[PDB]
């Protein structure tokens, strides 16, 4: 695959997808045993290790629909990946989404044109694989890890209009990857889920503290890993 | 309200929404105790009864986004309805979607322009209330009712020469109906809880039909799951 | 046909299309001789009787483009109907549309996506069959029944934006069916017309009285029936 | 106004709008008494004369929505024109539309973005003033001029590889031209009366051409109907 | 060709395209030797003469995308034209565009639907032929003729919204033809350029004087002619 | 700024923008004197050095409109960057576009919805700053570096089953990449100067690949033109 420097058999059937390749390194080095780096192409690191006997890969995606679409498509078509789990942050857009909540995205809205390019007059609604979702939910509920299940918004432009309106329709937060993941996974018959923590409140400008972030990042990765193994 | 002839207090917190008002009569009379008809306007019948210590209402919605939108808006704004559960059918668009499966719709695609009118360049993904969806899932699992959780397509044209159900199937979409996008959107807008529970009435892309007996089974399974889920 | 329980030959070549199936029953029972009910499917009643020797059917359509599209398509493809006349109400959006005017719709604007689904970048303008229209107009003018001829708006959402703008372009009123009727009739080479009365003024909130409604409903049905026979 | 060099009072209440300014000269000089040319700007000629006790003006519009929009806007806003009647040709897109038929356009479809720019998610259907359309119909019937009443397609691209005239024909659309949507929209916006009367110059979907003599006949029939309709 | 009354060989390989056919006559009669008029169809004059040995044609286009599209398509397909140069005016939309600047359009934005009809979900960006552009630029710079190189807006509706926004994105001015010229030329592998003078400032309402217009019109035609010969 | 960990004064006026942060390291270390790395956030490296008496910065942008938009916005708004030059590759979509040609993008088409979100019914054509484009052209000509000036297509989907690169090629579009529309749009919005200089990495519509040696040559030619153009 053009953007991934891996040999046959170097990437697991289950891949965690953080946006930041340095966070990919962090997750692998912190949570996994017998870690190997199978990709340094573009400095977008991919690693493979084991977690409680299960082979797991962790692959940086970059930011935005186009960047994640590249890596998801190559992981699927070139490396036969089956389960794809984004582990990221989002900006919360409602006050009832709390700083410690781990969010499981059922679906995502978008202003990306990726689907209108495919479907024209059809509004395509991306969907998480329910088995992965319910396994993640059960993993959180098993521990007492606070979890909220709803929809997100996949934005094409980091730097406001209608986020305001989307919040009024109960949308939980904004990030830049989920629509692409969910759509491409489903198109190839693979399983996908996006697990998200809150990096801030965008409407009130209320940031989260570094300590709060460290805790929720742990809960997120633990949920991702517990649910597949 | 203009389309529902009910006095305040006649409609329950929790409302099942078949498309067919004759099916609403059937549901209410078969499953519920001490049933009153509260609406006869346009023959779009609505009934209220009790199921295991709880008020349940059953309101026909009619067919298509605009029709169900009217009923859902009025139920929410004039009758303070909290929980809205569509109980209906869809045409399966994948072979792997079996005739016995009860479908729980996480989300719905659409060719309705209802959301584009509101959202412009935003593809709005409508979303089921997860609490209701999980309760329905659990109640199916409790009984062993076969269940599949995924997305549907909310079509504006039952008969469509320009149909892209072929493409939507390749993206894993389970089935086609005509109401869900509207239900999910309008409930979410007013902070109310919504879910669509669907049976399969045929496979659109093979033409293949289900038997009358098969439809009876799965309808029962669907209403059972629906009522047990809200207790 | 899936949604219509009629035997071969039970439905006339000319069908009146009220939205309300109870109004379908009312029209049939009040205006027609030797009435039979050929459809109770979904409680969306269809009846056939005679008016001055001519066989006439009256079929409920329900509300909205999708619902009428079903019944029009089945009446055309399964029952070979030739002339399709909607008899309904609309909300008037201009002050010069009076409470007693019977409206004949030449065409209709819409926010339904039904045509953009078919035509993409093309704005399709639905058109009434002129023969039916001119026959209706002549029937009204013959009696002195007040009639206004122009365009309407076919709305997808009963519960404002741009109705305001449409009024400024001379559009007469708002209803929820005409675009579908006109488009599907023309597509199958059949004849269609929508005859409408005023249920209220939407911009001023000015309602019509029950007596005013009863009179105009009579004038509308009499025009529909006089023009085909 | 910027595109019409007329002084106030030189333009009549009632204006015929050929696309071709040389045809405007022909109409005015052949049919009208005591004719003045009131505009030479861009060679888009405009003439005023009399027909049976009434002032009539004849203004070339040029080709396409943007061009006719300029003339129509200026005629309305600067010259208080009340009645605007396009007299022109279209290509037939159906076999059942005959070369001798004068077309009266009830409405027009378009691939122009002019209305989407204004109306967003609304498909605006432009509409002829019924009084003018009925007067034209009556004047044709009075003479036995063959007439067909229906819709046309207002195209932005005379030459179009991506053309959907095939589909528009299956929906009963009669013919293709390049002006009507603009005329009908802009007149309606300013509360003025508009109508397009059209002859058939060929069948686009067979390629088949009309003779010069056939075009002469039908042009006469069209102008006759037009002038007799306004008396 | 339907709209052009020319015999084979009457139109040069290089055509100047003013919007006004009277300006076509003016340019030909003033700048060219041995002038012939090859087209009077619709009074949309086309002329052919010589400039310093080079055969040159000057063809009126009319106003708007549809009108220019007709003449460009026939000049290309029926008369094999190679180089097509619009010589027109635009309304300047920025204060830094001066009344004496000759504008060379690199590209143009539009609210014409012509390209969305072709490309659907794609924003097509029309492009001037760089060879013609750079030759024009060098011709101006050779003389000291003031020249500004950027983008324009091709409007479908002479009689405001977003012109305001387009100015903020550095767009220079508004006219009604360039998108069509650039798109159709490129589609047929031919060379196109639009050279423009300022007829006024649209935002401040500041008009140019007749003398200023006469000077810039001369500079524009001289640049068009000098650059091809 | 949130994505760039630089203190004020560490980023130059003039910034080269490769997509690949490892290529930014390569450019800065190969071509520049006294280089500092000013950013390590997300491993999207950014370097500042000197070239012939001028500060030059080299910042990885990542792949696609949303990614480069973040970097470009932050460079402009937080670091007062004046000149932004993308140095990268594209896939050729025409046979007449040769592997050795350095491309200077006058404008870019896109299937990104970024401008439609802003502009509605307007097709926004983004535009290179002509001064920068002309300086690059001149510096290529000064050396005899083969150069082609034209448009590209900025794609949202590297892998696209619904691709219209076939049609875009017939309109003379030279090549496909994933960044230019964003660069040109956002620079123009903030009154800054932008240009994209591109090498060809293969022909997408024949499949045909360039050699490693050919890619080395043309990369050198591109960076040479880029640095010589800003002096
Ligand atoms: N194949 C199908 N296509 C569309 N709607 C269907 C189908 N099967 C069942 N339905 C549902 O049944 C109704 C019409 O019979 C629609 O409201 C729709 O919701
Ligand atoms: N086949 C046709 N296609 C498009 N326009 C036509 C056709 N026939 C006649 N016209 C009219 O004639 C003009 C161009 O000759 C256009 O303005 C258009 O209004
Ligand atoms: N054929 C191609 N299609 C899309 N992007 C390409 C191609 N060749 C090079 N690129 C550029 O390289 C990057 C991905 O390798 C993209 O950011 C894009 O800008």
């Amino acid at each position: 695959s053009v953007h991934i420097g891996a040999e046959k058999g170097q990437i697991a059937d289950t891949v965690l997808l953080p946006g930041d390749p340095l966070r990919a390194k962090f997750i692998a080095e912190t949570y996994l045993e017998n870690v190997e780096c199978y990709n340094e192409v573009r400095g977008m690191y991919g690693f493979t290790g084991t977690y409680k006997g299960k082979k797991i890969s962790v692959q940086g995606t970059g930011m935005g629909v186009p960047s994640i679409s590249i890596y998801v498509n190559e992981l699927i078509q070139s490396y036969d990946v089956q389960n794809l789990i984004r582990v990221g942050s989002c900006g919360a857009i409602r006050k009832d989404v709390k700083v410690r909540d781990v969010i499981l995205a059922m679906t995502s809205s978008t202003d990306s044109q990726m689907n209108r390019v495919a479907f024209g007059s059809v509004d395509f609604a991306p969907c998480a694989d329910f088995e992965l979702l319910k396994n993640a939910y059960d993993a959180a509920k098993d521990k007492g890890v606070p979890v909220t299940v709803g929809s997100v918004f996949t934005a094409d432009q980091f730097y406001d209009s209608q986020i305001e309106k989307l919040a009024k329709y109960g949308v939980l937060g904004v990030e830049m990857e989920t629509t692409a993941l969910y759509t491409l996974a489903a198109k190839h018959g693979r399983k996908a889920l996006s697990i998200l923590t809150v990096s801030d409140h965008v409407l009130t400008g209320e940031e989260t503290t570094a300590e709060e972030r460290q805790t929720t990042f742990h809960d997120m990765i633990d949920v991702a890993l517990h649910s597949v193994s």
